[PDB]
This record gives C-alpha cells, structure tokens and sequence, in this order.
C-alpha cells in the first residue's frame, strides 16, 4: 500500500514537447529508455522514500581487482542512491584486502568469501551462481532491489532511483548505435545463448543490471543453468556471462532499460552530445 | 511466473531515433504516454496471452442512456481487447433493456442491477461506490485488470493490451494542450478534491480509467470516501467524480497515461495532426 505524495512544486510536464528530440526513451514494449531529461527525480525520490526502499549492490573484487574498491565505493558514496538505504555486498576470496571507506547513514557493507577461480572468463561467468546463490541466504530478507556491477568502474554522476523495476538492463556503450546483425550476441546454435541474426532488441552490458531480488533470481539462476549446459557440452559463449543475460532479456523483457549514460569508456569513445551525463564509467 | 517470448522477428528498436517527435512519451515519473508508434502490439499481446490475462469493462447505462448500449458493445467488440479473455460488466437499472450483442470466443457480459439516482451528477459520481463493492463482490476473482469508461461512446480503432499497468489514467481531450492553470480541477480548499493552481501533472479524464482490480478498488475507494466527506460538508466537486480522480492521480501517479487518442471528441474538437488514430470517441 502507497502512502499519499505530498504537495510539490515543479514545472508541468507538457504533452506536446517531447523530452528528448535525439533519441528513443520508450521501448516498443512500454519500457521506459532512462536518459537525462526523462525524469524529475524529485517525485521519484520521493514515490521510493515513502516506500522505504533499501537497494542492494553486488560487486565482486576477486584476486587483482581487489585494488578497484576504494574508488567504487568512495565514488558509490558521492552517487549512488544517496538518501535511500544502501546495501553493499562484496564478493571477494581476500576479504582482508577490503578498503575501510567511510559510509554515510544508512548504509552498510558486507564481506562475502567466494572462492576464486583461475580463468577471468570464470570468475566473471560464476558471479551468476553467486548471485542467485545469496538471494535465498540474505537479499530476499535485507533488500527490495539487488544492483550488479562490475568493479574495474567509478560513479561520476548521479545513479539514483530512477533504475529501479522489476527487470532491467543497460546498453553496453560499444553497440547502442549498431545494427543488431553487428550485436556480438552468442551465434553458435550449439549454444544456449544463441540469437539468430534477424533477432535482438539491444545489446545489453553484463557490467549493470538488477530488479526485484526475485527478478534477479530468477535471471542469475536462468543464467547459471544455461552456463552449465553448455559447459557440459563442451561450448563456452563468445562474450560469457553478458551472451547469456542477452539472451534471457531478448526472451524475458526488461521492464525499464538504462541509457549508455549508465555504463560508458570515456577512454574508448569519448563524450557524444547525445550523453548530457557519464555517471558510471570505465576506469582506464 | 513469466514463460519465455518465443522467436519473433519484428523491426530492431533504433536507440538514436525518437518514437515520436511531436508528443511526449513518457512522463516525469518514468510512465509511459501511449501514443501510436510508441509499442509493437505483437510483442505486447505475446507478453499478455502468455499470462492468460482477462480483462473486466465496467459501464454504467442507467436510464435513458441504455440506448447508448447496442453501438458501444458492438464496436467493443470489433476493436477492444480482441484475442484476449474480456468480462463485461454493464451496470444499468433496467437489465431488460441491454440489447442482445453476439461475442466473440472467451467474451462474456454480466448485467448487474442497480438503482438510478435522480441527478446525472449523482449517477456519474456513485460508479465509484458501486464500482468498488463490485471488486469484492466479483471482480477479485474474475479479472485481472479493470477498465471503466462512460458509455455514450464508441469504438472505432484498436484499444488493446498496451493499456495495461497497475494504473492508468486518461487524457482528457480537452486539455492536453493546457497550461495546469487552465485545468478544470477544483479550486474550492473546502472541498476533498481542491487542488491550487500551482499543482497538477495533466487533467485526466473520467470516462476512461482502469488498472489492476486492487489498484482500481483503492482508486475508487478513496474518491467515494472523499465524495462522502464533501456531501457532508455541503460541497459537490465542480466535475463530480472527475475532479476527485483528478486528485487521485496526482497524488498516487498513474504507472501509464493514454493519450487522447483514447479519449477523444471528434465533433468538438476535429482530428488534429498529432492523433494518428481516434480510438474511443464521444458519439455525437
Ligand atoms: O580476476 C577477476 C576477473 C573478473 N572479476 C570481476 O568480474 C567482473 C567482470 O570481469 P571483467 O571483464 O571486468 O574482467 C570484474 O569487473 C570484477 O568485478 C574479478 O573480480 N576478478
Ligand atoms: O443518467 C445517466 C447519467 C450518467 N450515466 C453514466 O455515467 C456516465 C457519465 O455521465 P455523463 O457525463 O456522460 O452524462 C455516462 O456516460 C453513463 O455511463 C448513466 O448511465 N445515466
Ligand atoms: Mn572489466
Ligand atoms: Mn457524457
């Protein structure tokens, strides 16, 4: 049940002005393309407040990527749900390595040891397990939305409430302007990540994505059982973790997708007009 | 639980090209507009029989506006929801009066009897009391989403699934264009509808509202305990049910708003550039 907004002040939403004239901020299945320009994060701050929400972010620091921490979480203080309540998970086999970064209220960081595995490709692949693994263990009982990301980033600008839904993905940076055929989607049928060339709405980044914690469970063991098939069967996807999320999201449609705004490498391709903000950035 | 979209192949949504570059499409809290060119029906009808959804129609024909019936269930039956489980529920006081319409497959019509209140105003305002008794009474347990619309209407282009959500609101016709000030809301503080001049996201309009049965039972719940508490302070809204659902929505936003093309008056008000479809419209 939904509390009553209070009485606000802003300027009025004008039907026949679009908000943005240069690109898409609504899917062909009624999701919202969250850009800059597209919402007062005013009312929304306040729709989520009301409803007491606590957000939960999973990144996972394993051997070398240990050294990636401070920045994260210094810069997740600066903008990440600032004004909600926070809280994040680390997944690491060195949990001594840890950085003491200074929380503001209401937010707070557990330690998870996990094993580590020898290739990258596995590491990155296994976080699905982990994830799904920890839904049942703690997230279904201390968070309303579960946040994945990769670590080796930083914030630069806000990444708020705005993301919050039951399902989404981001656009990876690299193909948002792509036709899909140039989408580096799983194509060996053998896989079962495989997408045909003449299917694909976008292509989504393995490095952000979230939802309800039941959404994300249901998304992470989808992933991990499909991974296992294929491990099975002697075939490991072309890009690991992201092919398979592609193909459950291609299947199972977000319910909200982050602009590039979201996940962006500045070093790789600049500052477009068409980001008015990099909020959560590659680190060179 | 959702199953999986099977294949489809339809147009790749292109991130850089805007849906549509003379209306807003989504609002200020992340709800999409819904306009023509903003959803693929095809992918949203697969989502929605995939959930084996049924939709409820509540329309009250109460004294002489039984005549309104036969044109109104007819052109229902050529342009809404067609696919998909439909219940019609026509609420009138003279059930002998409802014509006989042939259905289509998985379509059904209740009539439910009710009094006839002497003042239009009244009539119009108590659907809100007679509308959440019936969510109790049947509604829960026959429906997933509700939409309640006037009945000296008809169809006369496809209103389908791309207006479910929670909650949804409509455009009112005459207003879309309007700065808030000219808003027809109430203005009265003694009333429970008043809202100042300075508020308001967009005029909705009465005869066509819906969502969820829980989120419609709230809905109209709240209005009818509102309209008690004007009646007995002396005060009738300037727009009865209207201006209460007004107020409804500002402070419990709409998760989607239709467009006018939903909601439309040809004789008063043409067909303008900005409507590619007329969907439901006032019959002269
Ligand atoms: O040795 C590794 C490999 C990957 N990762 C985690 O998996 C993410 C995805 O891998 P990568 O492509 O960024 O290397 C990394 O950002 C990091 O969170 C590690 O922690 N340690
Ligand atoms: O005598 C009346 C007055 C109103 N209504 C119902 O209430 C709706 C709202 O009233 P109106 O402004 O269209 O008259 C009508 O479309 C119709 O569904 C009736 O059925 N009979
Ligand atoms: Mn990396
Ligand atoms: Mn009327």
């Amino acid at each position: 049940f939904m509390v009553s907004l209070p009485r606000m002040v802003y300027p009025q939403p004008k039907v026949l002005t679009p908000c943005r004239k240069d690109v898409l901020v609504v899917t062909p299945w009624l999701a919202p393309i969250v850009w800059e320009g597209t919402f007062n994060i005013d009312i929304l701050n306040e729709q989520f407040r009301l409803q007491n929400t606590t957000i939960g972010l999973t990144v996972f620091a394993i051997k070398k990527y240990v050294a990636f921490l401070k920045l994260f979480l210094e810069t997740a203080e600066k903008h990440f749900m600032v004004g909600h309540r926070v809280h994040y998970y680390v997944f690491t086999d060195q949990p001594a390595a840890v950085p003491r970064v200074t929380l503001g209220t209401g937010r707070q960081l557990s330690v998870l040891e996990v094993r580590a595995y020898k290739r990258w490709q596995d590491v990155s692949m296994r976080r699905m397990e982990m994830i799904s693994d920890f839904c049942e263990r703690r997230f279904l009982s201390e968070v309303d939305y579960l946040v994945c990301v990769d670590v080796d980033m930083e914030f630069r600008d806000h990444v708020g409430v705005e993301i919050l839904t039951p399902l989404f993905g981001t656009l990876h940076p690299g193909f948002y302007g792509s036709s899909r055929e140039a989408f580096t989607y799983e194509r060996r049928p053998q896989s079962q990540a495989y997408i045909p060339k003449d299917e694909g709405d976008f292509y989504y980044g393995g490095a952000f994505f979230g939802g309800s914690v039941q959404e994300v469970q249901r998304l992470t063991r989808a992933c991990h059982q499909a991974m296992m098939v294929d491990q099975a069967n002697g075939i490991e996807a072309v890009w690991h973790d992201e092919s398979h999320l592609n193909k459950y999201l291609l299947r199972h449609k977000p319910t909200k997708v982050l602009s590039p705004e979201y996940l962006w490498d500045q070093q790789l391709l600049g500052w477009p007009a068409v980001l008015r903000k990099l909020r959560f950035t590659a680190v060179p």
